[PDB]
């Protein structure tokens, strides 16, 4: 049940603090501006932006090694523009139901979960993406900890992404 | 904050993703899909307009308060005649900008704090929207308790409908 995608959740950290300080009129400027890099780098990896979910993005891709890259290129746009806002993304991978323009299943909740668990200017993917970039001779990963999910039994090992 | 007034109202299934991983995908997406059709129906009879999904829950505009808790009132009416699904649902008003069939702003953020705010089976409403349905409108309120929100300086007064 369901086709297999890899699935990227965008979030901003501190957000609504962010709104309140700049105030409405400097915010939609500034999302307006967030949305187009987003959407602008998804697509140079040929992903697709499904939807945008609360202060971020939810964006699928074929492959998960499209996904990394695309998360390694937006955190490094998100660097060079503060020279300020910092981006969680969480990554992972499994079968999931699409339903019109969003998707379904227990892996997009948990996509959204790795990437709540992840911080600031932080990738971070979860085990079956970094198995299945083991042998990827550009992605580096750290040795990865140990995490419960919301909603989610047992326990949970997340990767984060170590970009040159 | 800017833009025009509006009434936001945010839903939030209760532990979605505990009932995902109980019921199964097959399940789930076929319970998912009922309720999108049962929120739709409700929030139109209201003269909503359902703005966008978040999450395992909706983002809905109205143009007056009265619409926005009548249309709550329900839908946890609903949900009590239906696989149990819980709804928090939160309500605020005040100047969004609109633009691009979506909704922008601080009082975005407030509403879908509301909404995080209530309890299961619950509706919340900010202090805006329970003074201006001061009249007999047909909606009573209890007597509100102060919390804070996260991104907001200071507390808020939020106030659960009585139905
Ligand atoms: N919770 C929720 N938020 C939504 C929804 N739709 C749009 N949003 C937007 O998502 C934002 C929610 O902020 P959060 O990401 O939950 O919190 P934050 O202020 O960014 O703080 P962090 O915990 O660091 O992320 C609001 O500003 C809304 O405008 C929705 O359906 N549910
Ligand atoms: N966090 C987040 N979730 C999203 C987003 N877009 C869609 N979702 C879905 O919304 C659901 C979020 O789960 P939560 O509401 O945070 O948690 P829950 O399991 O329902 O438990 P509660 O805290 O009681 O709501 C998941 O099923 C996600 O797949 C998004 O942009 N951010
Ligand atoms: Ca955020
Ligand atoms: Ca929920
Ligand atoms: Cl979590």
């Amino acid at each position: 049940m369901g086709s297999r995608v890899v699935i990227l959740f965008t979030d901003i950290e501190e957000s609504t603090a962010l709104n309140e300080r700049i105030g409405d009129r400097a915010w939609v400027k500034l999302i307006s501006s967030h949305d187009k890099l987003v959407s602008d780098l998804v697509r140079r990896q040929s992903g697709h932006v499904v939807k945008s979910q609360g202060d971020g993005f939810m964006v699928a891709f074929a492959r998960p090694e499209q996904a990394v890259r695309c998360g390694i290129e937006l955190q490094r746009a998100l660097r060079r523009n503060a020279n300020e806002i910092r981006v969680r993304i969480g990554i992972h991978m499994g079968r999931s139901v699409r339903r019109g323009d969003d998707l379904f299943g227990r892996n997009v909740a948990m996509a959204a979960r790795v990437a709540a668990q992840a911080a600031g200017g932080e990738i971070l993917v979860s085990q079956p993406v970094r198995d299945a970039l083991s042998r990827s001779d550009g992605i580096r990963f750290d040795d990865g900890r140990e995490v419960e999910l919301k909603g989610f039994s047992g326990t949970y090992r997340l990767f984060a992404v170590l970009a040159s």
